[PDB]
């Protein structure tokens, strides 16, 4: 109403019910919105984003919906610390959910893990939208056990220079030159393939981010997990072609899952 517009919500509107944990940014909270419906609030701490940048991207985000994307709801910018109001994912981060070796996956579910991050992908790259910094822990678990990929395009807007950078998720030109691009998140998409099927394990897991540099400069790469099929590790090893110009786009990678999970049901 009056004194909010469209991309700002009113802190009154909210109950918060429960802490969910801690972020980069600070204590994200469960709660409801107008009494009834279900939101994650993620409280920002002074000094860690850049907000002014944000509140104006935040006008854009709002209009990026697809169901495989962790909705952003609005944001309480009138106090200290500003709000961050988006979709409700009872399940957590990804990350952790692989790591949980009683939930006893299946290479189906795996695979349906990669096509929800993939439809995602598919529907950023054709709004010319990055993600850029596309990982296991940058995707969420709803109470369905659906995976939606969350904060796509947040890191502009991190103020520690220490962002800590993903190097395990980069692909060469950007380590050497910072050549960010749709084939970056193509990369970053491939090596979250291979967390997925290794239950969640650290990408180069033996080295430090300087040898992970140097092993990818020279050419090698991440191996087969031991849970990826023939044809699951060719669409994720696509992804890292030295050249970003051969690998391929997501509404190809996205073909080439359904074609996986058809063959392989
Ligand atoms: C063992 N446990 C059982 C119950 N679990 C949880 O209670 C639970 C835990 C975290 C998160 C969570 C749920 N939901 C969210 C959301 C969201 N938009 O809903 C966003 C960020 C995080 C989030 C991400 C990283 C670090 C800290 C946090 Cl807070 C979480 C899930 C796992």
């Amino acid at each position: 109403g009056l004194g909010y517009g469209s991309w700002e919500i009113d802190p009154k509107d909210l109950t918060f019910l429960k802490e969910l944990g801690t972020g980069q940014f600070g204590v994200v909270k469960y709660g409801k919105w107008r009494g009834q419906y279900d939101v994650a609030i993620k409280m920002i701490k002074e000094g860690s984003m850049s907000e002014d940048e944000f509140i104006e991207e935040a006008k854009v985000m709002m209009n990026l919906s697809h169901e495989k994307l962790v909705q952003l709801y609005g944001v309480c910018t009138k106090q200290r610390p500003i709000f961050i109001i988006t979709e409700y994912m009872a399940n957590g981060c990804l990350l952790n959910y692989l790591r949980e070796m009683r939930h006893r996956f299946q290479t189906q579910q795996l695979l349906e893990m990669c096509k929800d991050v993939c439809e995602a992908m598919e529907y950023l790259e054709s709004k010319q939208f990055l993600h850029r910094d596309l990982a296991a822990r940058n995707c969420l678990v709803n109470d369905q056990g659906v995976v939606k990929v969350s904060d796509f395009g947040l890191s502009r807007y991190v103020l520690d220079d220490e962002y800590k950078f993903p190097v395990r998720w980069s692909p060469p030109e950007v380590l050497m030159y910072s050549k960010f691009s749709s084939k970056s998140d193509i990369w970053a998409f491939g090596v979250l393939m291979w967390e997925i099927y290794s239950l969640g394990k650290m990408p180069y897991e033996r080295f430090t981010n300087s040898e992970t540099a140097e092993h990818i400069a020279q050419g090698l790469r991440l191996y087969r997990p031991h849970l990826a099929s023939e044809k699951v590790y060719t669409i994720m090893y696509s992804c890292w072609h030295e050249k970003a110009d051969e690998r391929p786009t997501f509404k190809i990678l996205l073909s080439n899952i359904l074609d996986v999970m058809d063959e392989e049901s």
